[PDB]
């Protein structure tokens, strides 16, 4: 990494050039040229880079890849000053911090909304409980209340957890996965809604993001669940749409998972006073985040100045108003664990084969279960290449021997190897998709992202 | 249940069944409790299971080593001995018989490893393996070899891998570290060294085995062994003159026998136990009582100081005491099944040129605290076809079943899953798996998975 | 075998005591003691002990296992003179020929038929599609129309083939194996009506042998489908009970599977000719066949003198009208194949798996595969002994060896081994279930003979 | 109509066929268009599947036979004085169930490659190299390396005393009479091990380990055909090419390949590809032409070798290839050189004895299952049925498997074997299927075991 200059990586699809343009103007007041590049995978390509000591000196993403990162300590802690916190929303604070440290300044924020067709439905419902009135009336029209997608559980947390549905509990500074909270009384009760909206045919099953988003852009559905990046696609469309906040259900808040845009700094970034400069006093400010909204809109910030200007839209403010009334998605690598057994729980719930405590008890066990994404990357790599692919993942020579001398079989062998692999280091930095392009085996990799 | 005012009591049928029942008889000639002692087959199998339900014995007599299962589904009484009482035992048959920190039987035997060498052939039998390469060569001038014994189970060369330092789990205040495995020392990795240069210099083969030693030392072709007090019988129908000793040091250091003690173990279950607490202490555990079982088949070296002081002229069981003084007690958790595992593997592959001694105990120390490689032993002893309805014979609640089933698409790997999952809502060993095979119809399969443990 | 001297095995369920007597009015008459055993699972160890030259000099069995005796050469031929075969019915003729040859003496015929409760239903449906309307009119009552075994094919193969299904074509004098007709629009009809009869809640997906049988008995549906196996049952049962011809569909019979038990002899017997003396001369009499039917009866039988006087049963009679409209079950071993492609067809059209025309595609293909049986093998053995296995079924050690080494994967393995070993011996000699009770595995056994 | 399109592959002197099949376009007018795509061994069959591809085909007449059972190649009528213009052991190699598939260009087989400062007479029997193999290891050198790891260097010392891949009686290949667990064959590879147990050859040492020595004047002898020679030529050490080294005084016999001209059985311009083939190409001038291009080695026709016979390499290739045998075309080759070359690394190696490795190398000679349990193992068992829908295996036959068969890999397994009988080996659409999944490197990675 090049001393005395600042390179950052931001994703291709951000406005990176007005990035750049926040950037020269940080060049003429010291001399600091930024290079602002849009690498593919760089979500994937920093942490292998960054643990060499080498990459860009400030990174964007999602702060849900932050926690790995900072698990293995890829990132530098930042220490802004209490006056300088308090110009942005405290509980963006709360998506970057990770063991009590900072490790990443927010930047913008993302969370699902109600979008409802304005000619359709003038007023949209604020309960989940008028919906299946709502919709008899509506499709006595051909037309029906709410479609969205039921294949994420992305899309359905917000239902289930309006009630005390949770992933995991955090309390003082830590995500304790010790508790398990899609068991909860809150939990059955959200599902329970949704799986009833189904019965009484009110959606189906096997509604996903296309199909739903269809039914919406054609005029077909009064409302969908969608985030921001949406917005483009109805705008196109001829439908003339509102945003506002999720409905309600038994009274309280739908609780949206929330996303928070960061720029973290690299821990080997030899620049790193400097990186903090650009952030603090020319990016994090009203000017230069509009420097970047007009390249490529952000949609709600994290910096209360510029986004009660932005709040000017009723669709920002309504994103903001729904990210405040829901969680931060955790930034923990476990966080993969619970989005497969909460999607199969959905999922079967729907569709019969599991009653909702059956599903929802099932998923209670299985979000602590990693074993079923090792298997899952055992038959994503061909078999005959599985003792190169971990040797290539880096499980030490003598750990490989130790599991041949005493496992027979050479199924049971590889999941050997990849569960004692995995305990000597943790998810996620990009390893397993690192190994296979360096196997020639992108393919896998692609399918297995 | 079982029956208050009655003792019943479960031993072996290779042991004094009848002097047991003589001492009991006595015993109820005193009281008029009568004593029936029985010699059920596989009564270690099925006291815990029967035990489970508030059955089973009043006492029962096995092994140390499985008493520590026993107890840890609270299927024994503590025993609260007088403290004069313990007293009469040697303090080390204490330690066999701990679990948690509580008492949980009391000790009758002891029995380890010996020497056992051919006094015409050697009349004075080296104190250290360190003479033993020098011994054999000047023996093999005359066809015949100094020492073979069973290379193939570890329990055979363990007095020299632990003798140095070598151990299998940590035990310090009353429990066993089992995350502290103790085969990768210097100790350890000194001992098994040794062990491999006598095969190196062609003082050992590497593929000896129980039967090949064994018949090697009756036929007078070669001058020591080591084996048990088990052994004797077949030694004294041969027509070798024999003599039995300490084993030899290592590094100056003795070797170090796993020390087996039968023990007498009383039913949490059963509402006598303090009247089965008078039968043990005060008319079993003394000179007169133990006598009376010894006299039907010997037990060896006994616990109580007294009696053994009169089994000690026999020099044979003076040095099986000896040996089992100077060797460590095999711990009574489950996982020395792993632990024996392990410790088989490294000491076939280091003796066998597999892997030099470091990487053989480096790789036996990591697997010897892993039970994966047993449940997947029972999943292919098992024929796959019935798999779903075994698990659910352990026990296994229908939800976690299912549970596993919506998350993991193949079927070996949900078996696997499930019995893992199995194994942590139920610590071994109360016969779970062999009950479950056995209430199959496959007694076929357990014998085939109860020949390996 | 002892010369001299004819030893037989019947199975325990016949009437063996009977039989006896005939053999031994054969002794009055010969000099030569003739011994009836019945050893359990007869069917299985004839095969073992007579591919030495040893076993009975007679066995009797259903003839559809004498196609894999006759492949291997275990049965001699009979030529019975013409003017003996024109006195047994000649289909049953057909059902004991195998590539030309005859390899056995019919002896029973067996089929299915519509079983009916006379109190609840004086009148039983002659066609299927009666069948609808009166389960709706008698569920009002809490009662069931019709109930059945659908696990088993067998039971509802008589309406598949109604209207056209047949399982392997039989044009010369042998089944031609590349003509399975389980996909024709006959096969495709009676399975759709039999889907529909589910989905119209008519019958469930879930009825079996032990449920069909208890609900008939208890007087909860007035008709079944079985055979005279199930007689007794009811007999004992306070059900009062009729048989008769079974319904048609779309204006043809159903046709259920006839099994003829038959009486073959010993390749290796040296009592070839006198065996023949003994089944021609005393028990194919009406004197013989009525002495083993009144220890146990046996049915309809092949005999028509003796059938014309067991006909006044009317059950009987049934029997014989149902198996003459019915087809004999090929013999020959890609029988196995066929059953198993054809269970799956019939429990995943009635279950949903599959769609009907979906279900029958996949059964026209697999009937003639028989590699989905080598794999129930496989897990059927425990893998740790999968090897003492191979080795007591006698594939050789240079067989074992060529596999492991060039073969990498444990299963992949164990399916080459099976498949070498099939090459070398072909179905059914009771190998398999020898060679598990020779490992103390009977359990494996009992549960791989329960398909 | 009206054209001649031809594929050769890119190691041979596609120009210099240009430039005869040029002149077959001056007195003709039929253009002729000489192309050498890559994968022509596997693009072809596709292709021809579908009535499509070239007019005539170069490659190796070894898979000409998997290429004509398909029906994919017309039969040729040379005239019988044509027919003796080639060598008579060159017909016998383009010739598939009587009738004849193709026409013989040029021949190659393995010669003893020998280092002439380091040893100027070389041993001309095989039992001769253990001797002269320890006084040049007193110097540092080895007597012979030579790749162990592939069976087709190993072959010729196997067959010499009476080993053999297929007897070939009459028109045909008898698939029951294999002869690798004869005498002959473990008296040859006993001499094998022998040498290696002896210290005279290491069991590991490979094609590219051999290469290197001999050419950086490590090694005195190696084994390799006229492919290598030019690699020798840029290395330092001159060298010489002779006739293999005898066994119990029968002749080496290293395996024949026949490079082939074939018609396409789906072009309907068949009668003036003989045409060219025949009169223009071979002929002295246009086998010649192509040549210059890039050398053929030893070629087919009489006269023309007896003018490149000259070079004493190409004399002892032909020496060599006389003696040797002609590789079966027939597919279940396969399955023999999988079993072959397990057998002799086994035997190699110690893991096997010699009559154990060649017992089950003849069992398994005719058995292809081995080739696609590697199919399995070669593809993600998570992409399988996006795999099997790319090779063509209808739905129908995916779901009757499924629905019979109830583990995963024997429904792989059974979905392959139900596949194969659809589609005979070999036509490449294994490794097509995976390079349209995204799946090169799978695909290259079993292309590299064949």
């Amino acid at each position: 990494i090049e001393e005395g200059k600042l390179v950052i990586w931001i994703n291709g699809d951000k406005g990176y050039n007005g990035l750049a343009e926040v950037g020269k103007k940080f060049e003429k007041d010291t001399g600091i040229k930024v290079t602002v590049e849009h690498p593919d995978k760089l979500e994937e390509k920093f942490p292998q880079v960054a643990a060499t000591g080498d990459g860009p000196d400030i990174i964007f993403w999602a702060h849900d890849r932050f926690g790995g990162y900072a698990q293995s300590g890829l990132l530098a802690e930042i220490t802004p000053a209490a006056a300088f916190q308090d110009k942005l929303y405290p509980f963006t604070w709360d998506a970057v911090r990770y063991n009590g440290k900072l490790i990443a300044y927010p930047i913008a924020v993302e969370a699902l909304s109600l979008i409802y067709n304005k000619d359709l439905l003038p007023n949209p419902p604020k309960t989940w409980e008028e919906i299946p009135a709502l919709d008899k009336e509506l499709k006595a029209k051909g037309k029906s209340a709410l479609m969205f997608n039921l294949q994420e559980p992305y899309f359905t947390w917000p239902l289930i957890a309006a009630d005390g549905g949770y992933a995991f509990k955090y309390a003082a500074g830590k995500y304790d996965i010790k508790d398990v909270g899609v068991d909860n009384a809150g939990a059955k009760a959200g599902l329970t809604f949704l799986v009833d909206l189904i019965k009484n045919k009110h959606m189906n099953a096997d509604t996903d993001y296309s199909i739903a988003e269809a039914a919406f852009n054609k005029g077909e559905t009064a409302m969908t669940i969608n985030g921001p990046w949406a917005w483009s696609n109805i705008d196109t469309s001829a439908v003339n749409y509102g945003v506002t906040v999720l409905p309600t259900f038994k009274g309280q808040p739908s609780k949206p998972f929330v996303g928070v845009l960061s720029a973290g700094i690299n821990a080997a970034s030899p620049n790193k006073e400097l990186a903090k400069e650009f952030l603090e006093n020319y990016l994090l400010t009203d000017e230069g985040l509009e420097a970047v909204n007009k390249d490529k809109p952000l949609g709600a910030v994290a910096l209360k100045s510029y986004e009660e200007e932005l709040a000017k839209d009723p669709r920002i403010a309504a994103t903001m108003e729904n990210a405040q009334k829901g969680e931060i998605m955790p930034n923990i690598p476990q966080m993969s664990a619970f989005w497969y057994a909460v999607r199969t729980a959905v999922i079967n719930a729907a569709s019969g084969r599991q009653t909702v405590d059956a599903a929802l008890a099932a998923a209670q066990t299985n979000a602590a279960r990693a074993a079923a994404q090792l298997y899952d990357v055992m038959d994503a790599v061909p078999a005959r290449r599985w003792k190169e692919f971990v040797r290539t993942l880096g499980l030490r020579e003598a750990e490989i021997e130790a599991v041949e001398v005493e496992i027979c079989r050479f199924r049971d062998q590889q999941y050997e190897m990849l569960k004692r692999w995995r305990q000597q280091q943790p998810a996620g930095l990009g390893a397993v998709y690192a190994a296979l392009e360096r196997m020639g085996l992108e393919g896998c990799a692609e399918d297995l992202r």
